[PDB]
């Protein structure tokens, strides 16, 4: 009431004080909040990595340009979301302080993994690509069905900066601002489902040719390599519900699975073949997540844990132990 924060303020500071490990309650900073998590979180870690100085970002241009990328993440919507905005950008900052990762990125590729995170999804519909598609939206018309979701993502990130106060990167240079451009665009493209195997198969690859010199840490000595890290990295961080504790992932099983079932009754409803998942009528979610997790999640993270050995292993155990729990749930 001047000087000092109210009492919600300050237990919303003691949560943050989590900020930097895997399993913040990130639905409880939501409360605490207000439903601000993704302003938060994102001003948080941005003075924590010091982003502000080195960057010339005015505080007052953060906070209103964060406060409007989280108005135009959809309320209504059960999972694509402010919250889990936030969840991925807290996320890959774990990801990024991995200790086989020090000094491997620059200030510039770290705002745009960040950056990234925070914008990529925002204005979600609740409803995937192939809806889109078939229902002959407009978005789909705009791009022309390729990754219309992530297209409109990026599109609507980078628009946003532009209203009322809300440039962040006005101190930068062109330079500075085409790289972090370039860069933020082909990691949110690759968040797109139908890039999986591809940036996985090129991961993997990586992991087989790996170099380490000075320290421990990876060595990454071209622009190819370093964006796909990057992009595995967010990747990773956008598939990371279920390598939180089992409290955090259920909630996230709980709104993914609402959000699929109403897509689902919005097909039902208009005569439409329902979509994998998303049949409310004809649901097994314990043998769904099993599946997630052996075809898409283990796979992943099995190898991003390979990449960063030995960094990784609490995560990739709290994996097998969620993949355990729901295996041993199935009727
Ligand atoms: C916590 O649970 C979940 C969390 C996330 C997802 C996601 N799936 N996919 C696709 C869906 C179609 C099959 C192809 C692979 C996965 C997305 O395109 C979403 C958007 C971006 C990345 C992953 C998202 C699914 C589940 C689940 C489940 C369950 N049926 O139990
Ligand atoms: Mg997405
Ligand atoms: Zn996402």
């Amino acid at each position: 009431r001047f000087g000092v924060k109210t009492e919600q303020e300050d237990v919303l500071a003691k949560e943050l004080e989590d900020v930097n490990k895997w399993g913040l309650h990130v639905f409880r900073i939501a409360e605490l909040s207000g439903n601000r998590p993704l302003t938060v979180i994102m001003h948080t870690i941005f003075q924590e990595r010091d982003l502000l100085k080195t960057f010339k970002i005015p505080v007052d241009t953060l906070i209103t340009y964060l406060m409007t990328l989280e108005d135009h993440y959809h309320a209504d919507v059960a999972y694509h979301n402010n919250i889990h905005a936030a969840d991925v950008v807290q996320s890959t900052h774990v990801l990024l302080s991995t200790p086989a990762l020090e000094a491997v990125f620059t200030d510039l590729e770290i705002l745009a993994a960040i950056f990234a995170s925070a914008i990529h999804d925002v204005d979600h519909p609740g409803v995937s690509n192939q809806f889109l598609i078939n229902t002959n939206s407009e978005l789909a018309l705009m791009y022309n069905d390729s990754s219309v979701l992530e297209n409109h993502h990026l599109a609507v990130g980078f628009k946003l900066l532009q209203e009322e106060n809300c440039d962040i990167f006005q101190n930068l240079t062109k330079k500075q601002r085409q790289s972090l451009r370039k860069m933020v665009i082909d990691i949110v493209l690759a968040t797109d489902m139908s890039k999986h195997m591809n940036l996985l198969a090129d991961l993997k690859t990586m992991v087989e040719t790996k170099k380490v010199t000075s320290s421990g840490v990876l060595l990454l000595d071209n622009y190819s390599d370093r964006i796909q890290v990057l992009q595995n990295m967010v990747h990773c961080a956008d598939l990371s519900n279920p390598t939180k504790p089992l409290q955090l992932y259920r909630q996230w099983t709980d709104r993914i699975m609402e959000e699929f079932f109403r897509q689902g009754d919005r097909e039902r409803e208009r005569g439409m073949e329902i979509s994998p998942m998303c049949d409310k009528h004809n649901a097994s979610v314990e043998k769904s997540q099993v599946g997630f997790i052996d075809y898409i999640v283990h796979p992943l993270w099995e190898t991003w844990a390979d990449l960063v050995h030995p960094d990784a292993q609490d995560i990739l155990d709290t994996l097998e132990d969620n993949r355990e729990w729901y295996q041993s749930t199935i009727p």
